[PDB]
């Protein structure tokens, strides 16, 4: 029963459900807005800017905003109301003064917060738009900037604008795509519809809840299409001007462009301009609005955009129904990701492996890539739930993938988003200004996941649970609210002596290591002790973070933390100079394996499991390559520096270890390396238990990995080499799967040398990922702050092309 009134309740701040109907501004898309909603609410009279006649004018209740004499105290004067009559100047005009203080009017008991998003707003539309977006450009030279924000995958709209409001991966907020189907609920989630409404879509905390169960109000963070931006201005102006006990704290306001033009014309074409100028106007009313408000130098500003924009066009797609026969028994979510399930749900007929069979480098210059959800690349953190169908197919940037070409038939776009979010063309913007943010200051990209925890902070809110790390961002604020501190260790390490004989040992291992001093026997003793631990182990030993059993195991030219629970290192590290030399595994010692007298038969891996698993070899951790002398090189073959490797794996392994590393440590001054296996059976991106382990070594209870990690640090300036660093350090680190088979790489059939990095690159990872994936907590003793290397730790290397 919309039979109610909306006068003086325009935009109301709390919902009131049906029958009763509604008047503030989401009443619209619920369809339940009182009648005279748009005559009361959405007055639009005489426009949005005063005029020199309209000044001191007799106030007119119908215009959309006024220029009387009484509009500064009614809190609804058009936001050039100043300028026009009373001589003021724009806010952009103003020179840039610094905020060292909140300077905010009496009744204000916190800067309230601001968060302007932009959808679509491509990173580099700062630069190459900066001569048609003057007050943006302002904001972000005054305030605190990065070079770009990177978005989560996929680059969708619904997906980065919920992650920047929970500061969590889609696959643990839920809302996975800009649709989705859930196979429990038995419904799709669509854009269009009723079905996105209901709560049950939605997951973890976002910040409008978070203010709310913690005494902060918010303004609403949603805009009906309907209403115009200038009354989303005056609106939260009007808001601002509300009583101490009923003003929110928090506001939002959202564009559809420049996402919904460059759409139609492509990131840059030439219809672009207008609306890069019509979003700028709109950021100078907001700010002369303030500054009307005396709140210009109160608020803190976010302007953020949730994802870029790509060349996209209706020719470069590539259809299923080229690689497939049964294309009518699938159903796919095509675009710029492609999902693919059974159409029938419940039919055992249905095969995903001949699927992605069909789709794996069947033509030469394939423009998309399939994945079971599991071997994606870690860093996208997109498997962890029942929305993300089991097939995966990752587009080509400037390419989409369709069913059937009658999908498509039956051009009108240019431009799409949804591609991995590494993709330069993907990546958008973050400035801070405020008196909270630091003053002209840019600081280094980083991941959109982050800001959950800074709006929190800029609010004195606690932040839910999230996947932030909460200290890598106080690098962007003036003064910080939380104080990032290490976590304590859960689990010492034991430091076992020799204390086993050889022949009390049944591994099924042999070695040709029978041959051989007073200096070179006490020198090996001081080895095996900790002698060059200093620079093997640069940053301290990992802590381990759960409860476990392990042993810290030196040696000549590495250090391990060997777990007793999974009969190998949790992790290996050591220290490649810059003038180290590679040398080969001499040829008696190909099948060498050599018990290691410090460990029990019981707590050791066995060479007989690898002999009667025909499908499983094994590798090492710290490579026999890098050995810095023969006789150092038979640490290398000892039994617990050996793991599990499908020779498919060994392959790509082998390549990294005898000739990536050195390579790196020649471009870098010398790196340090700590490798290790990883356990996600579950794909959750966390380390799994060992009852949760689903493959062993054939009749052992060695476990197999999923992944293979390597943390590669060196230092940040390269005149220093990594082991006498110091100042700040360098890191680039990958999460390689562990598969039986190279089918993702489409070249492995050709040597190493043309394949091989290129799969590492993919899988490029944060130290933070692993950390998440092993339990263990990286960097614990350098001579860098903690924040510093929180920021370290969050880092991922793209290795895409300068933007
Ligand atoms: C990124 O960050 C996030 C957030 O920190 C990380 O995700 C967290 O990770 C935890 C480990 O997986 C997980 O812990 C679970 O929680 C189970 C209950 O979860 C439900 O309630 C959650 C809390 O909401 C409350 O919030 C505040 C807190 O004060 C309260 O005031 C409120 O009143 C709320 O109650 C809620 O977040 C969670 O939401 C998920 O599910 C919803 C649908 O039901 C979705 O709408 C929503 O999007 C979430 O969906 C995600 O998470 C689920 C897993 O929860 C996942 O499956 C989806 O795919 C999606 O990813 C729920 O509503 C709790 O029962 C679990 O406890 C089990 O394990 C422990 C382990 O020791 C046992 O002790 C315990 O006995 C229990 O085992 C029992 O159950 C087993 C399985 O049924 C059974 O086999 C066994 O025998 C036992 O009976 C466990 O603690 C968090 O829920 C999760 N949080 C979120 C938001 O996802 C994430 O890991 C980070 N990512 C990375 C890579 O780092
Ligand atoms: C960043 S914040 O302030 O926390 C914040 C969080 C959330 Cl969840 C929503 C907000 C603010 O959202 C809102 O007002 N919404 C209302 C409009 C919706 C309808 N949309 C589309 O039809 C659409 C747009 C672009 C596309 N490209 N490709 N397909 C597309 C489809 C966009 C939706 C955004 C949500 C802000
Ligand atoms: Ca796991
Ligand atoms: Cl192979
Ligand atoms: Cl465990
Ligand atoms: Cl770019
Ligand atoms: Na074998
Ligand atoms: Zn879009």
């Amino acid at each position: 029963a919309t039979s109610g009134s909306c006068k003086g309740r325009c935009f109301e701040l709390q919902e009131v459900g049906p029958p009763d109907c509604r008047c503030d501004n989401l009443c619209k898309s619920y369809s339940s807005c009182c009648h005279d909603f748009d005559e009361l609410c959405l007055k639009t009279a005489r426009g949005w800017e005063c005029t020199k006649d309209r000044c001191g004018e007799v106030r007119n209740e119908e215009n959309a905003c006024h220029c009387s004499e009484d509009c500064l105290s009614r809190g609804d004067c058009c936001t050039n109301y100043q300028v026009v009559c009373k001589g003021e100047s724009h806010w952009v005009d103003d020179d840039c003064e610094e905020i060292k203080v909140p300077e905010c009017p009496a009744g204000f008991v916190r800067p309230p917060l601001i968060i302007f998003s932009v959808d679509g707003f491509r990173a580099s539309y700062m630069k190459k738009g900066s001569k048609v977006m003057p007050n943006i450009e302002k904001l972000r030279s005054c305030g605190t900037h990065a070079p770009y924000m990177r978005p989560v995958y996929p680059t969708k709209t619904f997906p980065n604008l919920y992650t920047l409001a929970t500061g969590l991966y889609p696959e643990s907020h839920g809302i996975v795509g800009n649709s989705m189907y859930d196979p429990v609920f038995d419904a799709s989630f669509h854009l269009r519809g009723r079905e996105k409404f209901n709560h049950r879509w939605w997951g973890g905390q976002p910040l409008w809840i978070t203010a709310t169960k913690q005494g902060v109000r918010a303004g609403t963070f949603f805009w009906s299409v309907s209403i115009p931006h200038e009354r989303r201005i005056l609106t939260i102006l009007q808001w601002l001007s509300l009583p101490d006990n009923e003003r929110p704290s928090v506001y939002a306001f959202y564009s559809e462009q420049p996402d919904f033009s460059g759409h139609k014309y492509g990131p840059f074409g030439p219809e672009m301009t207008n609306p890069l100028r019509e979003i700028d106007k709109t950021v100078g009313q907001l700010m002369d609005g303030l500054k009307q408000l005396r709140l210009h130098r109160c608020v803190n500003v976010i302007f953020v955009g949730d994802h870029g924009m790509e060349d996209v066009t209706c020719d470069r797609t590539e259809f299923l129904s080229n690689y497939l026969t049964n294309v009518d028994d699938i159903t796919l979510v095509p675009g710029t990701l492609g999902r693919i399930r059974a159409k029938s749900i419940n039919n055992s007929k249905y095969d995903p492996k001949t699927i992605i069979a069909a789709l794996t480098c069947k033509k030469p210059d394939q423009h998309f890539k399939p994945y079971m959800k599991q071997h994606l690349p870690k860093r996208l953190h997109y498997a962890n739930n029942r929305r993300i169908e089991d097939i995966h197919l990752l587009v080509d940037r400037r390419w989409h993938v369709a069913r059937k070409p009658l999908d498509v038939y039956k051009c009108f776009f240019q431009g799409d988003h949804g591609f991995d979010n590494k993709v330069n063309s993907m990546q958008t913007v973050f400035v801070g200004y405020g008196p909270t943010f630091k003053y002209r200051t840019k600081v280094p990209p980083f991941e959109n996941i982050e800001l959950y925890n800074v709006m929190c902070d800029l609010l004195g809110l606690k932040p839910a649970p999230n996947n932030g790390t909460h200290g890598s961002l106080n690098h962007l604020l003036r003064t910080n609210t939380f104080r990032p501190t290490m976590p304590d260790e859960v689990s010492r390490p034991n430091y076992p002596g020799i204390m086993y004989l050889q022949s009390e040992f049944d591994l099924g291992c042999t070695c040709d290591d029978k041959v051989e001093n007073k200096l070179e026997e006490l020198n090996k003793r001081l080895h095996t002790k900790g002698s060059t631990k200093e620079r093997h182990l640069l940053y301290g030993r990992p802590a381990v973070l759960y409860r476990t059993s392990y042993d810290i195991l030196y040696h000549t030219d590495f250090e391990s933390g060997y777990s007793e629970i999974f009969l190998m290192p949790l992790w290996t590290s050591y220290t490649i100079s810059k003038q180290a030399e590679v040398s080969s595994i001499p040829e008696h010692l190909t099948n060498c394996v050599r018990p290691d007298v410090r460990v029990s038969p019981g707590f050791s891996q066995n060479c007989l499991a690898y002999k009667n698993d025909k499908q499983m070899s094994y590798g090492f951790l710290f490579p026999p390559y890098l050995s810095s002398s023969p006789e150092a090189k038979y640490d290398a073959f000892l039994v617990t520096n050996m793991v599990p490797m499908y020779p498919a794996f060994k392959r790509v392994w082998a390549y990294f270890q005898r000739v990536l590393v050195k390579k790196y440590a020649s471009e870098r001054n010398g790196v340090n390396v700590i490798s290790g296996p990883i356990f996600d059976y579950n794909y959750d991106g966390l380390r799994d238990t060992e009852d949760e382990i689903k493959q062993y070594v054939e009749g052992s209870s060695i476990p197999v990995p999923t992944h293979y990690y390597s943390i590669i640090t060196s230092c940040l300036d390269f005149t220093q080499p990594a082991d006498k660093c110091d100042g700040p350090l360098s890191v680039s680190s990958f999460i390689l799967p562990h598969r039986p088979d190279n089918d993702e790489s489409c070249n492995s059939s050709e040597d190493e040398s043309k394949w091989v990095e290129e799969l590492m690159k993919m899988h490029t990872a944060r130290v933070r990922d692993i950390e998440h994936l092993t339990g263990l907590d990286f960097y614990r003793k350098t001579s860098r702050s903690y924040s510093e290397i929180l920021t370290l730790k969050t880092y991922l290397h793209t290795y895409e092309s300068e933007i």
